[PDB]
Parts: C-alpha cells; sequence; structure tokens
C-alpha cells in the first residue's frame, strides 16, 4: 500500500520530465563565458560525476559512444578553462586507450575539431575514426542546406557540428520554448553565434531547475505521460491512479494537434511514435480522436516516424502504430487499415530474426502483441506476461547521450506491479477453491467435461482474466458459477437431443448460485430465458452461444448491482444494441469453431474477416466514453465477448499454459 | 379535500386549555360581582328568550332566568328581561342536570311542578371541609360553609372543582385574590362571557384523540397527536386523570382514556392506577354512569401478561354492566347525550381487540359520531367546537370515500389477476367471494393509500395459499404431489426486489406441508408465518443484523403467531363437532394469553424492530382471529358494508 502511494505522488507530481543529466550537454553549456564560466554549476556538477576509470556518461550500461563521447566533452571544458587538471587527464586517460547513437557523426566531428584547438594527447589517428568522419560528409551533403532552413527538421538537434547557417531564417524555426528542437547542446552553441534572449531563457531554466547539470533533449512533457500512462496500464495498476491518469490523459488531448504529437508540447516536429501511443490511449480511455493524423507519415503506401524526412524506420514506433490500429473503429479514416498491414508486415518480417534490436524485453512485447490482437487480449494475460517484460532501470534510451527516464522507467513500478499481482493470485487461489466445492457438491460434475476441473479451470479463470479486482469478486465468481450451470446444461442437451427429449425441471438450478436478496430473483429470470432460448433456437441452425453470452453480461450487470435505466429512449437503444452485437459476434465464432467439416483455410479466414468487423463496431460502442451507457456496463460486454474470443481462438495447450502461468506460476 | 385536513390539524395544533361554549348561567353569576358578563348576557340572548338546538325542561329555565337575576339586579335592559319573563312564566312545567337540586332552589330564593325540591341533608360537613370532593363544584346553594379548611379544597387554578359558579359565591364569601386570580383569567380568555366549568385541557385532547383514531384519519396527524399526547403523559399521576391538569380529584372516564391512549400510542403506561377506584370488586367514578364504564371496558382490552389484575377485574365487571343494561333503554347517559351510544356500545361489546379490525371499526363509526349533534351534561348544556365537530365527520368520511375507491379499483386488479392466471381452478367452489374476502382482511388492517403494495402482496400471496391448501385436501395430501407447486409464485407480478426472496419464503412454506404432515398439527400457523414474511418483503423492512434482541424479539413474534392461529384453528374446528361450549371456550380463553403477550410485543413502543414490522403482525393475526370469530354472515355484512356501501 506504502508503494501505490509512493506511485501516486509521483505521479500528481508530473511536469517537464524526470531525466537524467547529461554529461556531453552539460560540459558544452559550461562552454559559455560571463556575459560581461556562465554557470558555474554546470561545472560543478561536472566535477563529481566522475567514474572511478576516469570516464563520464551513464555508469549503470557501459556503452563506447556514451563513455567516449560524453567523457571528453566534459574535458575540454575542464582544460579550455584551466581547471581540475587533475581529474582532466585522469579522463584523457579513459579517451586514450578504449578509443576502438544519435547525432553521433554530426556532434563528434565538431567535437575532435574542438580538440584541435586545445592541447589533447587523443589518437585522432585511428581507423574506426576515418569511417564515422567520412559519415559526417555522407549526411551533411545529402542534407539540402536551403532545406534546413525552410522548416523545422531532426537537424536542428545537432547544430555542435554544422557550420555556417543563416541564422536569421533558422530563428524562425525553434520550439516554443526557444529550444533548437530542444537540445541544449544545439541551443549553446546557437547562443555562442547568436544572443537571443528568448534562447537564452531556455538554457538558464534548465541549469536552474537542476542545480547545475543538463540533459540530452527537454521538456518531453507528452512523451513522458503517455508512456508512464502505457506502462502503469500495461502493468495492470492503472486503477489506483485514474484521477491521475485521467488527468494528464487530458494534457494530451489538450495539445493534440492535426500534425500529430511530439515527445513535447512546444516542438513543432511531430513523430509517428508518440502520436500512435497518444491516440492509442487517447482512444482508450475514450476520448474522441480521429486516426487520420496518422496519414501525415504515409508517404505513397510507405509510413515513416517523421513527416517528411524519410529515414529508416526502427522498431518501437512500428509496434506502437501496430497497437493503435488495434482499437480499428468502422468509421475511421483508411489510414489506420493501411497502417494495420504495413506494420503487420514490419514486424514479422523481422520476428523470426533478432533484428528486433532498437529495453529488457522488446521481442516479447511485441509476439504478444502480434499473436494476440485486441479481440483475445485479456488483461490479466497482458499484464502476467508484462510483470516478465518490464525493464525497469534496465531500459535505457538512445539520445545524445545514454540517458534514463526516472518516472515510468523505475524499480518501484515493478515491486508494486509484482505486489499487486501476487495479491491477485493468492485471491484466486482461494477464490477457486472456494468454487470447487460449489461445483462438486452439486452433483454438478456429473455433467460437462469428461474432465470438469478442466471446464471448470477454464470457466473461472476467463471471468477472472478478465474482471480480475479487488472488490469485484462478487461478479466474478457468479461470472465463473453461472458459466459452468450454461456448460454443463449445453452438456445436457447435446447428448440426448435438446429440450425436446428435457425430462426434467432444469429451470430451477440458479439455486445451485447462493440466495442473495437483491441478486437471486432476478438471475432466476435471465437464466429462464436462456433455456427458453434453447427451445426457440433448438429444431433450428443458429447456434447458442450468442445466448450464453447475453446471458452472461446479464448475470455480470445483475451482480454488481447496477440497472440500465430504461425511460430514456438513447440509453435503451445503446444497450439493446450492444446485446445485438455480442449475441451476433459470439454466434460468429461458434460457426469459425466449427468449420474447424475441419476444412477451407479461405472459409475460416472469410469468418474471422468478418468477426473483426463486427468486433470494430462493439469496440467502437463500448469505450465511446460519451454513450449513454455506464462505462462499467459497457466493459461487462467487452469483457464477456473477448473471453468467447479468446477461448474461440485458442488451442487448449495454450490456454491453461496461460492458466499456470497467471494463476499458479507465482510472481514475487 | 386535503383542505378540511389541514383545517382540522391547525385546530389541533392550537390546542390548549379548551375550547368551550359559554354558559348562560354561570356568565350570569358575574352579575352579582362587578363587568362585560353582562355585555355579553345582553348581546346573546335567543329569540323566544333564553343553550340552543336541543331545548331541555331541566335546564331552558336557569340558561333563561339567570339572565334576569343578572340583568334586573343591575337594573339595564330590561326591555330584553321580560321577552324572556313571558317564556318562563309558561313552560313551569331521569334526563336531569348536576347539582340540580341544590343549585335552582337556591337560585328561586334571589326572586307546582317544582314542588317536589332535603337532598343536601346526605351530605357530611365534617369530609366536605377535610379533602376536596365533587361538592365543590357546586357550593352556591349552601348553608354552614366554613371557609377556613375550604380554601384547602381549590384547584390549582384557583378554582372551586373547575366550576366559576361555586367560585363566583365563594368570592362573595372571601375576597380572596388567588381565587379572583382564576375568575379574571377565565373572562379575559374568553373576551366577555364564561363556560359552566373551566378548564378542560386533560378531557379535550384525550377525547379529540379518540375520535380522530376513530375515524381513522387519525395517521394524518402523527406528529399532531404525539404532541398533545405528551402532554397526557407528562400530566399522568398515580391517583388518576381529571378532566385538566391542576383538578386534585380524579375520575375514571379520563383515567381510562388517558390509559387505553398512552398504551396505544406506546407510551410505557401502568394499570394499576385503577385500582384506586376499586370500592369492594365494584368501580364507582370518583375514590355511575354507562358511557364511563364502556370507555373503561376498551381500555381493559390492553390487558399484557404482566399488568396489574385490577384490569383483570375491570374487564369482567364492566362487560356485565353493560349486558345487564343491553337489551335495556337503560342506555341513556347521566354524564352526555350521544347520537349513537348502544352502536359504539354494542361494537365494542361484541368484537375484542383480536377481531377488532380497523377499517370496520372506522366505517361503522363514521355513522354513529354525531358531530355538533351531541351535547355534554353539567351544569348547562354545552358543547366542545374542536372535538364535538361538525367538520371531524365532513372529512373523516371523505378520505374513507377515497379508500372505498381506491379499494374498488385494486379488486378489479384482482380480480384479473387471479383470472387470468387459472388459480380458480380449485380455491372452494365459488372463489368469488374467496378472492373478495382475502382482499378485505388485507385491506381492512393495511389500508394506506401509499402501501398499496403491501395489501394486494399480501391478498396475492394469501390466495395463493388457499389454492394449494384446498388443492392439497382435494387430492388426500402432500404424500401424493402430482405437480410442481414451487413455481406458482412466478403468478405474483415479478419486483427485482420482491420475488427473490418471496420465492424464498413460499419455498419454505410448501416445506412445512412435508413436515407437518405425517402430523396432527395444522398449518395455519404457518400460513399465518407465511403472509407476514411476505407483507415485510413487500414493505422492504429488514431486522437490523447485529442487535440480537432485535433477532430473538422477531423470532418470538413468529412464534407467537404461529401459536395463534394453530390454536386458532382449532377453535373453529372443535366447534365444527360440536364439542360443548365449556369445552372450546377453555381454548378461547388460552388464546386470550398469548394474543395479550403479543398486543404488548407490538405496543412496547421502544423495542429495535421497526414498528411496522410489529403491527404487521398484529395485522396478520387479528385478521386470523376475525375469521375464526365471526359468522360467514357478519363478514359478508362488513364487506359490503366497508367497501360498497358508499358513504357520501
Amino acid at each position: 500500500t506504502t508503494m501505490i502511494d509512493g506511485i501516486r505522488t509521483a505521479l500528481r507530481s508530473i511536469g517537464e520530465g524526470e531525466i537524467s543529466i547529461s554529461a556531453y550537454d552539460t560540459s558544452l553549456v559550461a562552454l559559455l563565458k560571463r556575459l560581461d564560466p556562465q554557470f558555474p554549476s554546470t561545472i560543478d556538477w561536472i566535477v563529481q560525476n566522475q567514474l572511478p576509470d576516469g570516464s563520464w556518461g551513464d555508469a549503470s550500461f557501459f556503452m563506447m559512444g556514451d563513455r567516449i563521447m560524453s567523457t571528453l566533452a566534459c574535458v575540454v571544458a575542464l582544460k579550455s578553462w584551466n581547471i581540475h587538471t587533475d581529474k582532466c587527464e585522469r579522463g584523457l586517460l579513459f579517451i586514450q586507450e578504449n578509443m576502438w547513437l544519435v547525432g553521433f557523426e554530426i556532434a563528434l566531428p565538431s567535437l575532435l575539431d574542438m580538440a584541435k584547438d586545445l592541447d589533447l594527447d587523443i589518437p585522432y589517428d585511428e581507423p574506426a575514426l576515418k569511417a564515422i568522419y567520412a559519415e559526417r560528409e555522407r549526411k551533411l551533403a545529402k542534407i539540402p542546406r536551403d532545406v534546413l532552413h525552410s522548416m523545422p527538421t531532426t537537424l536542428l538537434h545537432s547544430l555542435e557540428g554544422m557550420v555556417d547557417l543563416d541564422w536569421e531564417k533558422l530563428l524562425k524555426l525553434r520550439c516554443l520554448d526557444g529550444s533548437f528542437h530542444c537540445s541544449p547542446a544545439s541551443t549553446a552553441t546557437a547562443f555562442q553565434q547568436t544572443g537571443d534572449q528568448k534562447c537564452f531563457e531556455y538554457l538558464d531554466g534548465i541549469v536552474k531547475k537542476f542545480n547545475g547539470g543538463v540533459p540530452c533533449i527537454y521538456p518531453l512533457d507528452v512523451y513522458e505521460r503517455l508512456w508512464a500512462v502505457d506502462r502503469l496500464t500495461r502493468l495492470g495498476i492503472s486503477r489506483h491512479f485514474t484521477s491521475e491518469i485521467e488527468d494528464c490523459l487530458d494534457y494530451i488531448f489538450r495539445n493534440w494537434t492535426p500534425d500529430g504529437l511530439a515527445h513535447t508540447k512546444n516542438c513543432p516536429v511531430k513523430d509517428i511514435d508518440d502520436t500512435a501511443m497518444g491516440f492509442r490511449l487517447l482512444r482508450l480511455y475514450g476520448y474522441q480522436v480521429d486516426p487520420c493524423v496518422l496519414k501525415k507519415f504515409e508517404k505513397d503506401g510507405k509510413f515513416f516516424c517523421l513527416h517528411g524526412e524519410s529515414n529508416p524506420s526502427s522498431v518501437t514506433p512500428m509496434y506502437n502504430t501496430y497497437r493503435a490500429s488495434q482499437l480499428k473503429f468502422p468509421g475511421d479514416d483508411g489510414v489506420l487499415g493501411r497502417a494495420e498491414v504495413f506494420c503487420r508486415s514490419f514486424l514479422q518480417d523481422r520476428r523470426g530474426s533478432n533484428r528486433m534490436k532498437d529495453a529488457k524485453d522488446i521481442p516479447g512485447e511485441v509476439e504478444y502483441a502480434m499473436d494476440y490482437p485486441w479481440k483475445a487480449s485479456l488483461p490479466r494475460i497482458e499484464t502476467r506476461l508484462y510483470l516478465d517484460q518490464y525493464g525497469g532501470s534496465g531500459d535505457v534510451w538512445i539520445g545524445k547521450v545514454l540517458h534514463r527516464m526516472t518516472l515510468f522507467c523505475n524499480d518501484l513500478y515493478l515491486k508494486a506491479a509484482k505486489a499487486d499481482f501476487s495479491n491477485f493470485q493468492k485471491e484466486c487461489r482461494v477464490e477457486l477453491n472456494g468454487l470447487r466445492r460449489w461445483y462438486l457438491r452439486s452433483n454438478l460434475e456429473k455433467f460437462g467435461g469428461t474432465d470438469p476441473q478442466t471446464t471448470l479451470m477454464t470457466s473461472y479463470f476467463l471471468a477472472s482474466a478478465n474482471i480480475f479486482e479487488a472488490n469485484r469478486a462478487a461478479e466474478r465468481l457468479g461470472w465463473a458459477r453461472v458459466a459452468l450451470l450454461a456448460d454443463a446444461v449445453s452438456s445436457h442437451f447435446r447428448r440426448i437431443g435438446g429440450p425436446k427429449n428435457s425430462t426434467s425441471n432444469l429451470e430451477e438450478l440458479i439455486s445451485l448460485v447462493p440466495f442473495d436478496d437483491a441478486y437471486s430473483g432476478s438471475l432466476r429470470e435471465a437464466w429462464k430465458q436462456w433455456l427458453m432460448a434453447w427451445t426457440a433456437k433448438e429444431s433450428s441452425q443458429e447456434s447458442i452461444e450468442g445466448d450464453t453470452a447475453i446471458l452472461l453480461v446479464r448475470a455480470i450487470e445483475i451482480f454488481g448491482g447496477r440497472h440500465v435505466l430504461t425511460g430514456q429512449r438513447p440509453d435503451l437503444w445503446e444497450y439493446s444494441q450492444l446485446e445485438q452485437l455480442t449475441s451476433s459476434i459470439c454466434c460468429k465464432l461458434s460457426r469459425r469453431v466449427l468449420a474447424q467439416n475441419g476444412e477451407s483455410t479461405e472459409k475460416v479466414e472469410e469468418i474471422d474477416q468478418q468477426v473483426d468487423l463486427e468486433m470494430q463496431e462493439l469496440t467502437r460502442r463500448v469505450l465511446q466514453g460519451c454513450s449513454a451507457i455506464n462505462r462499467l456496463t459497457r466493459e461487462t460486454f467487452l469483457h464477456v465477448v473477448k473471453s468467447f474470443c479468446y477461448v474461440a481462438y485458442c488451442s487448449p495447450e495454450t490456454i491453461d499454459s496461460h492458466i499456470d502461468k497467471v494463476i499458479f506460476q507465482d510472481v514475487i
């Protein structure tokens, strides 16, 4: 409990960003001379963050580009100000011996050229040096200088290595805070070249905000929120921070642009990674968002990361787009349709290859996203897996320096999640152990599977994988119980021929569900209808699965005790229409599992193609958080259907390997 | 409409010392003393010169003559003075007034049918001056009147037994300023003029409540009534109640009314206050007429098993007084004179508490309440404007009509419900009366507008029980049950609240058949439990879990109702097989016992079980009792007269 409050106070205090200080950008800001050093606290930061091998940068992850480039950039500060020559050469040793990332081949050449303007014994004569110094010109050539001055671009992030540019038409391109694409390095060098006080103002605040020392990117108010939400959400503890999450999710909605989302509010250049993350979470949490904001990253069928700079697209952004395409609504622009296909192909061509590199388990995160589309993504399934995939402090981010995200790439995030999940597994085992008794002492295993522990186990598991909450135990057990009766009864009819020869008064049977003073009567009425559905759908070809599901949501709605006001006309329609979809969607599923007869891949792929279709209009009506039906009622429909889909799209082998991994393979 | 209710309501809210009519006689005795009483006497004097619409021989004279010994003795407006002096000079010739043979011959003295008026010689002087007595009410015509020890006998108001008449002459003989204080107050309080007795704060209250309750409209004034019923509890004395708080001499008429109503509204009251009025096995009025014995008798019906025996003797005695007078026109009252005096008594004497249904009692009473017609016998004819009202009847006959109208509509809902549900296939041969009778019992008790859920649910649920029970008789028992009978309750309309526990209660009632079969015990006990359980589901009342004696007191109410109804369904069975009235009435007294203990637990107005829950127990059983103690011919007379004989 203390931990939840820990994450809460961290989220309530959300802001510009929790980022690690970058050694390179801090010393490059140290290089700015008094307006009459200008930030002696940049230097005061520098002296202390020296690693024992005499080097700099990220300590916990050793990277060549990072330890070298961060180390020397601190050196070019200490010696060019002729102070602390003790550590200055002590780290000059590190550079010499280990001489054998973003903007690396642009900021490093201007940093050696800057190393020449001082004296510093460093192997410039490196065979590795010529290969990346050649790419200096291999890129400064494909960049059109007259285009770098016309529209804000990703290049403006590396102006320390840029030579002889028109600042008259460049200051027109900065971010809203005055920064040059949010690099303090690019703004320091832009200030050495022009004294724009709004371009200074970005810099001083960044050092004031950190009491010395400055990161490699700022601010990142959007990226951080979006990703902190997705992370808490996947970890299953999102329910604890509902006001805080909906607090900053609002912020993302406020700053939605028709051109997409950037990593910060005040960056005019947008990227697909942030837009897809934003689009998914905004739609997932019930906001009105239009996916057409994506066609800004489509150029002739292909999907890049920036609007124009057709760079090679990385792996993580395509994952995040693929996920956003999974919340496809039928009324949406086709761009989301095209996006799904492209991103699936991108990640499939790469799945069978270790070319999944960009974080702890990025292939596992991706296998899931591809093997379990939305219709079959049960939140506890994803969450159990995600505990074994979330990197914690292990995740590192590739910027100008190696940097880390304090707020959402946290170790407290895991300790909290694995706690809340263990208590779920504990509450789950006691839950079913109580269920097993209930099943047996009812002469109820005589009906059902030829191994009723298996028909019980999956029937309880589905309900708990979806309605997993602490207190919602009333509903969960109700779902499991009613499910078992329905399975039992369907089994009895299947090997007897129908209610035609129902010798018994099997209406009763609900009295196997314990009497609640508010629950029992209405549950009798719903169960009566499921029976009445059998005798009518009996001597025909329509399946009953549609009505089995419809009964379920009816009970789950009786437990948990919310009713649908029926005087209001649109309240009636939205409910009555949700039932139609669930009745229709589960009936089509039961037709696919019959064609798996077992022949015609062409025919099965037709049924799948249209179930996905009807699922979209359901997913729309369930998430559309303005609809006149209670969000919990809407979730109840989504829960039942997803579980039905889950079952219909999964081998019994895969299904209980999940059961073992979520309920029994204890975390912590 | 409701307009009358608010009118009657504010009348109760502004209750106080009393709203009474002025007596001309007591008003004139202030002529002997002066200041506006004569200003009133002249102003109001009737066209033939002289009470009012009830002309009575005994006192039309002094209503008039005291106007003269006032007018001529101060000699003003002698024009009207003789305009009635002609009237008296001509009409000079068991229905008599109080203090007459002492207050009239002394009224003669200031100036042949009268020649008869020796009675003031049966009075003991030594007791008249030692302890207060009712003689202090009429002291104006007395010789040998030693005042030193009489002021020791006055009321707290300063009055002599609360009569201004005995108080004026007591002032000519002593200028006592605390006795003036009473007289001064009374004439200020009526802005001229004075009644023949004052104040009446207790009597007026006790009686205004009794009237609104019997008229069935008490429910409208629950806050209004318990406001002035509190006043009675506050002024309860261990020696009884007088007609005012500040009268040290107590009477049974007030004490019985106070005791009955107080215990009735759940106040804790002890009946031993009566034995102050038992004198050698007999029950006089002071420490006897008919109307007070009635008011006693009813008070005696609220006997709890723990009470002083004085209620035991009270019931037995007063029954004898009203029977020996039953077939006789000796139902005349010497205190008052009233519209339907035997009807009030006939009922109260034929139907005890166990069978006293509120809607029946209310219906009969609407035709018995005299309104302005009733007049009360004191020194003069006087009336109670507030409590002997004509508006009381107009309003009461009103919402009772609203009840008959609302009853008739539900009946059609029940008939349709009954017919379209195939339940007439059994339930005797003539279910149209099996229906009517069952709806009546529910409506005779739970008659409110807004309690309609319960009323219909009761009747519906009872109807099923008759249906199954008759069917069980016709086939030989639950031994051989051919059918699925749990499913009949789905014939009751399906509420999301009711119909789940309503099934459970019904399932349980059936189980009583299969366990109480193979036995001799009857099932009426469980049918009665079955009803009340249903009525509680419809009314949506639960028992607070945790408080232990709530559970206990509930479980005991079920015990008592089960016992009473089992015992009940044997008096009506052994009196089928005519087993001698002495043998059957051995059970009849033994039912009276458990009924008391139930009536205790219902009116024990403080246990943590809801008042409505307890009333539900009284309601079901009272209705079970009614059937057992009523000829079926009588019951149809009630139903026709309660629902179908439209008032107004």
